[PDB]
């Protein structure tokens, strides 16, 4: 049972450490609709994004308590897990604000 707490437009990127380059998540350049989903049973939150064109899930990652969410610019935000670096290149500042708000809220209530 998952409730969407936000939707934002972004091109989801992951960092290729070996080549020191951002690459499109899922291998597919383009914009996705990126949700934060809240599972109320255990108060968990995940980032789940699907490409606008073909619906591919290109990101599905946990939001752990204590995450450092970096707002590098008004339209490019990023964070890390133990394996990967993620970046969201938002379609607008408004989308970056919506998503950052929801993320920051999740991080306050975890
Ligand atoms: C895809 C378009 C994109 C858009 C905008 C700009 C904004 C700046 N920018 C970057 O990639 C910035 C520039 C410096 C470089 C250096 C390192 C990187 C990459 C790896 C992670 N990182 C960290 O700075 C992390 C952050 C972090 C801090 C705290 C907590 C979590 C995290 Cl993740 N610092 C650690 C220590 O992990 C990084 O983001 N970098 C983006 C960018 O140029 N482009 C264009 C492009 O790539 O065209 C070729």
């Amino acid at each position: 049972s998952e409730q969407s707490i936000c939707q934002a437009r972004a091109a989801v990127m992951v960092y290729d450490d070996a080549n020191k380059k951002w690459v499109p998540a899922g291998g597919s350049t383009g914009f996705s609709r990126v949700h934060i989903y809240h599972h109320t049973g255990n108060n968990t939150f995940r980032v789940v994004g699907r490409k606008i064109q073909d619906h591919q899930v290109v990101i599905n990652c946990a939001i752990p308590k204590g995450l450092k969410y970096n707002q590098a610019t008004q339209t490019f935000h990023q964070w890390r897990d133990a394996r990967q670096v993620y970046g969201l290149n938002f379609g607008s500042k408004e989308d970056a604000n919506v998503f950052a708000s929801a993320m920051m809220h999740a991080l306050e209530v975890l």
